[PDB]
């Protein structure tokens, strides 16, 4: 009873509900943060099932739970989070300039609804060093064999006063690609002003187009080099979704789903934060996106919406109210690849991707699945 380093070791649950209640939100995660840093977080290196792996093109899962994007801004404790159990994380979302965001504070939970808003606005050190700190996880990657499979995405996004947002996206791309297994261009954050109006399709096309050039470019001009290009997990060009957001009426939903066929996006997030939700009280007169239980529903229906419109051609990427083993699979019965987590490590810890996993599993059997990748979609038939 003292092996800590066990993530479903009952202290951790006993410190949360104490942080749940008396310490403000972004105290609590950069206390988390902290002890990442230090490699002091608990671990659960065990074989994940064959049975639930997953992929999105050639990028290969070992398992269908990753870190969403905004909990690991920085990439400062890739390694000690992925440990937690997860396949995966999306780093950032990061600009080419550091930023310390909105005022604080700008993070409040409501453990009745489980549910968060936030206002951060894009706080991050900026592209440069947080690529610095992407480098340093791939060299240790490169000597430590139980993370050589896992994954790491990088969110990209644009600083608060920055004219043309491709501009920011490109100096991204530059820096911090050649390291990235997959791309997050972040057109949805309800944080940046005027951000989301980059979901219209025509300026959304645009940013596409030009974000996959710049890919393309990078690796026209450098796969030449002796040192080789792709510093990664998967020793290729990055692939490059694309993150929503929920707030829209269904003609954008359409119109958006024609561009991302169109421009072959190779992966959609569906969905970011929720600015529509009003009926929580203990949020009442704050601003920002609403996470959590109160997002669930919205974003599968969206899920399926986009699953759908996009005729099933275009994988998708959950994010919203995702705590259990029943949501994780009423997102992939949606039409969902891979399921991310936000508000689960809020409110449930450490424990959080263990015992989703397990959760998952016992589903996939008692529902009559021989693997994950059969249930993705089967709602629709
Ligand atoms: C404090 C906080 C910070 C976030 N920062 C980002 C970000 O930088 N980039 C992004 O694309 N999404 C960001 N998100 C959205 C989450 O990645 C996720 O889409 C959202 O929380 C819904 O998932 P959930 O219900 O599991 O929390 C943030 C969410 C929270 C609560
Ligand atoms: C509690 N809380 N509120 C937030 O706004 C956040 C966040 O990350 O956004 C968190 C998560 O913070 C911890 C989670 C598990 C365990 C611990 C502890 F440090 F207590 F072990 C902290
Ligand atoms: O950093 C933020 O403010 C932020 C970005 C984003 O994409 N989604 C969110 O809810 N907050």
């Amino acid at each position: 009873m003292f092996e800590s380093y066990n993530p479903e070791f009952f202290l951790y649950d006993i410190f949360l509900k104490f942080c749940l209640k008396y310490i403000d939100g972004e105290i609590c995660h950069d206390l988390f943060l902290l002890l990442g840093k230090y490699n002091i977080l608990p671990y659960d290196t065990s074989n994940d099932s064959i049975y639930a792996c997953t992929n999105i093109k050639h990028l290969d899962f070992i398992n269908p739970f990753g870190v969403a994007a905004g909990f690991d801004k920085n990439g400062v404790c890739i390694d000690s989070i992925l440990k937690l159990g997860f396949s995966f994380i999306e780093i950032g979302t990061i600009t080419p300039r550091g930023q310390t965001g909105n005022a604080k504070p700008r993070i409040f939970r409501d453990v009745e609804s489980r549910s968060i808003i936030n206002s951060c606005g894009f706080n991050n050190m900026g592209c440069d060093k947080v690529t610095e700190n992407l480098i340093l996880f791939r060299k240790r990657q490169e000597e430590d064999k139980l993370l050589s499979k896992h994954i790491v995405g990088v969110s990209i996004g644009k600083n608060k006063d920055t004219v043309n947002i491709v501009d920011d996206l490109k100096y991204c791309i530059n820096k911090i690609g050649r390291y990235a297994d997959y791309i997050a261009i972040n057109v949805s954050s309800p944080n940046t002003p005027g951000l989301r109006d980059n979901q219209e399709a025509g300026k959304l096309k645009n940013i596409i187009l030009s974000v996959k050039e710049e890919i393309d470019n990078l690796e026209k001009n450098n796969i030449m080099n002796d040192e080789f290009l792709w510093f990664n997990t998967t020793k290729k060009k990055p692939l490059v979704f694309v993150k929503l957001a929920p707030d829209l009426n269904q003609e954008q939903k359409k119109e958006i789903a024609d561009v991302l066929l169109e421009t072959n996006i190779d992966g959609m997030i569906i969905s970011n934060t929720t600015t529509q939700i009003n009926d929580i009280k203990s949020f009442e007169n704050k601003k920002g996106g609403v996470s959590g239980a109160k997002l669930k529903d919205i974003s599968t229906k969206f899920i399926c919406e986009m699953y759908n419109y996009t005729n099933k051609q275009i994988p998708i990427i959950a994010s919203g109210g995702i705590f259990s083993g029943l949501d994780a699979l009423e997102k992939i019965e949606a039409g969902a690849s891979v399921c991310q987590l936000y508000s689960c490590l809020v409110f449930n810890g450490m424990k959080s991707a263990v015992q989703i996993k397990r959760e998952l599993n016992h589903l996939l059997y008692q529902r009559g699945y021989y693997n994950l990748k059969e249930a993705i979609g089967r709602k629709h038939s």
